């Protein structure tokens, strides 16, 4: 039997989606993700901020179908490192994604299985094409929430493990007032 | 060789994507689509207006990859029928699509292979899930351009013929200043 087409309202100012399933990630949920573990433990013990929220409208994992989700990535730093999403590869590696930036100042860090990295800056209106095989993480390099919408194949799934252990070959930090993308010393 | 990730700017006020492949549909390119063949004929002679333009960023037709396109669907009527896109099923029938309304007032007309129909209103921020098996046409029911962004599987393709011959089982008209969705008499 056919599934019912539907329309949902997405508020471009808040990233909120009608009828979506919410996921909240606090700093506590990201142990082993940031370089400055001391700054991380400090911030978690102190206030444990929400780093991001995701509003997902997902389908059964089936070829050819599509999921979509907004993420509201909060502004902040862990030491010199800007707040970011955990990042993942797809489970079905060759699945692509399209992102549409809606609000705030940010960027995406991408890397291949071999760890070659790319950085793509994002401001409202930027659409980013995440090709097959690239892991991706977004980073909020500004003072307000960075909000985007992602559309991904329903069967892409998420591989978080490889990134959780090694991280990305690069990191995004504030150095002398400027945003810089530099080698990750942990890598 | 992995493909290069990239970002492109989409202008939410004009629907233009910087450097995208541009397509123009004038009314003469849509013979056999509107119920009122005489009004079609006359509007073509008098003016042949652009019905819509599409800005597409497409990938090769591989499974799991994704394309995205904006459409600027211009305001107008053919007889009593509102301007609309030709409409299509996908070549690979079970491919879904996600549309994001950016500007204007419009809506989407959808139908199954058996001709069962559904109408979904679209205002800015409305996200529509076009499920597998559903043919889809967008309609401009306002007096300004209706602009939206669609993201669709790169392998979905476009099957126009079914629709080109017999149309949708419903039409969207203006009657006494009011937008109405009614049975298509020529279906
Ligand atoms: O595959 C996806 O669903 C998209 O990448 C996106 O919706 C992403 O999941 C969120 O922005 C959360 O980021 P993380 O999944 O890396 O935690
Ligand atoms: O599958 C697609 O590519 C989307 O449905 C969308 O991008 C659509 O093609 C245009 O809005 C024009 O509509 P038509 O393809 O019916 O002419
Ligand atoms: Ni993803
Ligand atoms: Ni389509």
């Amino acid at each position: 039997m056919y599934k019912e087409p539907f329309g949902v309202k997405v508020d471009f100012e808040t990233g909120i989606i009608e009828g979506a399933k919410k996921s909240v990630r606090r700093l506590s949920d990201m142990e082993g993700y940031f370089v400055d573990e001391r700054a991380w433990k400090e911030l978690v013990e102190k206030e444990d901020p929400v780093v991001y929220e995701v509003y997902a409208v997902e389908q059964e994992e089936k070829e050819g179908d599509l999921n979509f989700a907004t993420t509201v990535l909060y502004p902040g730093k862990v030491g010199k490192e800007f707040f970011f999403t955990k990042g993942h590869f797809h489970a079905k590696l060759d699945r692509a994604e399209v992102y549409v930036a809606l609000k705030g100042k940010g960027g995406m860090l991408l890397q291949t299985p071999e760890g070659d990295a790319k950085w793509i800056s994002m401001e409202p209106g930027t659409v980013v094409y995440v090709p097959p095989y690239w892991a991706h993480r977004t980073v909020n390099i500004g003072d307000e929430p960075f909000i985007f919408l992602a559309i991904y194949p329903a069967d892409a799934g998420h591989d978080y493990g490889t990134i959780a252990e090694k991280g990305f070959s690069k990191i995004v930090i504030e150095e002398n007032g400027e945003v810089k993308v530099v080698d990750n010393p942990r890598w």
